[PDB]
């Protein structure tokens, strides 16, 4: 049985509200995780057998006395958001590529009738291999939340927001900001629900397509939202260089590499 010897405290990685995720290294492997902590009280499965290439696996779970401790995988390549940073902009084919990842997945999650509600920069990281891997962390808060219209208005939690959350990530990913950077996140609830977004010039007639698609305001109208989920997303235009089958594979190349030498490399742990 795991227990809480079994492992060597080295970082904070997103803090309690909710409870703690610590980065830790395992003493007999000496292999990293990433450690949730949930409060027992101030909480006063599914996510545990939801295997999948681009999804961050869980390895151990344990209770102590008051808390739930979930150790999972993590990633060795950076976080995302730290080589959009670097990139400012990811190419098209770039953006497709981690677009494609990410529709994988959420694929799956919803063939499996699981909504995974946060989809966002924030919760990708890059593995080894450049490959992406969906995180449920929290990383950076003060970032801007982009919360879909449906949820903003009626707390609905349907599927449509994780294409909305995917929107989100490839507008980001492709204009190197988020679609309303410009204007203060006071006035964000109002804009989100009422407000066009508006895209770069230099956006391509297929990406601009899907984003706009990805980011309607109705749920039932937007890409992702019909009936036929995923298949709308995979059969749009921006996607047609896409052969799902070599994705969920990881036959397709990373269009960058890390820099790790092994998921042992204590490299962008800092």
């Amino acid at each position: 049985k795991v227990t809480m010897n079994d492992f060597d405290y080295l970082k904070l990685l997103g803090k309690g509200t909710f409870g703690k995720v610590i980065l830790v290294r395992e003493k007999a492997t000496g292999r990293y995780y990433a450690m949730k902590i949930l409060r027992k009280e101030v909480i006063i499965r599914v996510l545990q057998n939801t295997r999948h290439p681009f999804l961050t696996a869980l390895k151990y779970a344990f209770q102590t006395h008051d808390r739930l401790c979930f150790v999972m995988e993590y990633a060795n390549g950076g976080e995302l958001f730290f080589h959009l940073s670097r990139e400012r902009v990811f190419t098209e084919e770039r953006a497709r590529f981690y677009g494609a990842e990410i529709v994988s997945a959420l694929e799956y999650l919803h063939s499996r009738d699981v909504v995974y509600r946060d989809i966002k920069l924030e919760n990708l990281m890059l593995d080894k291999d450049g490959h992406i891997k969906i995180t449920d962390f929290g990383l950076c808060c003060g970032t801007p939340e982009y919360l879909a219209p449906e949820v903003l208005e009626d707390n609905d939690y349907g599927r449509a927001v994780d294409w909305w959350g995917l929107g989100v990530v490839m507008y980001e990913m492709m204009c190197g900001r988020l679609p309303f950077y410009n204007q203060d996140h006071e006035r964000l609830f109002e804009l989100i629900l009422m407000e066009e977004i508006r895209f770069p010039r230099t956006l391509s007639p297929e990406a601009k397509s899907l984003l706009a698609g990805l980011l309607k305001k109705d749920p039932k109208q937007r890409l992702g939202g019909g009936p036929s989920d995923a298949k709308e997303v995979m059969e749009h235009r921006f996607f047609l260089s896409i052969n799902w089958q070599d994705v969920v594979q990881k036959k397709l190349l990373p269009p960058f590499k890390p820099q790790v030498t092994s998921e042992v490399d204590t490299r962008y742990f800092d």
